[PDB]
């Protein structure tokens, strides 16, 4: 689907091997330390779409679907999908081609989109870079398709970052020479066929900073759908320029200050506030970026603090910020795993409860976002504007005048005192009645235009004009 089509989406990102098994078991063993295939499948995802859609998500992003290296290495199996070897075969662990097609059909059946994770940078190999038998890669069955074997020693050296290999001598990641026309033509033809065969609506591209810039325009075009790239860097000056060769990129610039602002009661609200303005100003289009605070490459939010008020605040931010919201499976169940492999916990071990605190929060946030968008076609391109900020609060406004959503976030935590915040700059007309769609209560805009926001337990507050909510089943 197009970039314009994707702006209104909300993504639930999941690891296919760790989300849902075909049998639907909630007890099937999965110790992250073992790093093996735990049994998640595409059919399993289909059976749990009610669970996902029940949170208000409009799309899912699943890990890579290509055939991987077969071995159980010293670092485990290729359960995550980032160690591919045969791109014209699917990973039998997740199911068959028919199953992947059934998944895309099941999503479309619900008016949802399927986003697939793809890797163009490298293959995977069990063993030292010197022992690589290039004949096992399809269609790149020759070392002529790859860059000479070297590891990335200095990540500040862009040439090294692009020309040398990821991984190490235990599990090496043969780096494709993406400067060669043969490699480009192959990848471009492949991606177009992949999207066509499985009716894929969008792509998430892995390790974009590791491939030279001139590769991506042709890739994005051949894909024929919206593409969001993973550029793993917190500097907006480094990451945002990739949006000039790709539709969107993951918002790593916001990630760091967002995490720091809420991971404790003493986080910097200033850094988050300024980064919102910086991305708003320096990135080609902030509304085509993907907002997140949790994924499989960083410790989960709850690993820093189990304060569920802090967790609710950051979840609210991800859903209401500029761009496409992205929640990582397990976040809604307050998962707290640390770095790889601790952050690849099986979602099924939680039992899938739909009444968990974070499930309800996400459902309420997505609900008003989805509704607002059906109310206001200008919402998605209306730049999120930070309207207020202090030591423990940040407030923002997004949406056309008269239909805007005003969000107030706090890092005071669950023990936060109860008080009233006189919020100014919300843009609402004096006397207008509003609804706090999270706790479902009403508040009237003061005669001065300021909103007397009832603050308690460090809970986030999301406001929207009450009259606009008629018809909705919200609150
Ligand atoms: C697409 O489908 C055709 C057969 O219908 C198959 O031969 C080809 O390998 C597929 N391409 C990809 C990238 O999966
Ligand atoms: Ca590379
Ligand atoms: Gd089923
Ligand atoms: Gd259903
Ligand atoms: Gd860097
Ligand atoms: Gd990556
Ligand atoms: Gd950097
Ligand atoms: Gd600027």
């Amino acid at each position: 689907a197009t970039p314009a089509d994707w702006r209104s989406q909300s993504i639930y990102f999941l690891l296919t091997d760790r989300f849902a098994r075909t049998d639907g078991s909630t007890t099937a063993t999965c110790n992250t330390a073992d790093q093996k295939y735990c049994g998640g499948t595409w059919q399993g995802i289909i059976d749990k779409l009610d669970y996902i859609q029940g949170m208000g998500f409009t799309a899912i992003w699943i890990t890579p679907v290509t055939a991987q290296l077969p071995q159980t290495t010293a670092y485990g199996d290729a359960y995550h999908g980032y160690w591919q070897q045969d791109i014209y075969s699917l990973n039998e662990n997740y199911g068959t081609a028919d199953d992947l097609k059934a998944l895309s059909s099941a999503l479309h059946e619900r008016g949802m989109y399927l986003m697939v994770d793809v890797v163009a940078n490298h293959m995977g190999y069990d063993g030292a870079g010197s022992s690589v038998d290039y004949s096992v890669f399809k269609p790149f069955s020759s070392q002529d398709y790859f860059h000479p074997f070297c590891f990335i020693q200095n990540y500040e050296d862009q040439t090294q970052v692009e020309d040398c290999w990821l991984g190490d001598n235990t599990v090496s990641l043969p780096d494709l020479d993406t400067t060669k026309d043969v490699v480009k033509n192959e990848w471009y033809d492949w991606v177009g066929s992949l999207v066509s065969n499985y009716s894929i609506d969008g792509l998430r591209i892995d390790t974009v900073k590791h491939v030279q810039k001139d590769f991506w325009p042709g890739y994005n075009k051949a894909a024929g759908v919206y593409c969001i790239g993973e550029v793993l860097d917190g500097d907006p000056a480094y990451t945002c320029p990739y949006q000039n060769v790709m539709d969107g990129v993951l918002n790593y610039p916001i990630y760091y200050p967002l995490l720091n602002a809420f991971k404790s009661t003493s986080g910097s609200m200033d850094d988050l506030y300024n980064m919102i303005n910086t991305v708003k100003s320096d990135c080609p289009d902030s509304t085509l970026l993907g907002t997140f605070v949790e994924n499989h490459d960083n410790p989960r939010f709850a690993s820093y603090t189990n304060d569920i008020a802090l967790a609710k605040n950051v979840a609210a931010f991800i859903i209401l910020n500029d761009g496409i919201p992205i929640i990582y499976a397990g976040q809604e169940q307050h998962y707290a795993g640390g770095n790889d492999p601790a952050n690849r916990e099986a979602t099924w071990l939680s039992g899938y409860p739909t009444d968990s605190e974070l499930y309800k929060l996400i459902a309420s946030a997505n609900a008003i976002r989805n509704y607002a968008i059906s109310k206001d076609t200008g919402f998605v391109t209306y730049k999120n504007w930070p309207i207020y900020k202090d030591d423990t609060t940040i407030a923002m406004r997004k949406g056309t005048d008269g239909s805007q959503i005003v969000t107030i976030l706090s890092n005071k935590g669950a023990s936060g005192d109860s008080y009233t915040l006189s919020l100014s700059g919300a843009g609402y007309t004096a006397g207008q009645q509003l609804t706090e769609v999270i706790g479902c209560t009403t508040v009237t805009v003061g005669s001065d235009g300021n909103v007397p926001v009832p603050m308690a337990g460090g809970l986030p507050r999301v406001l929207y004009p009450t009259e606009k909510l008629a018809g909705s089943k919200i609150c």
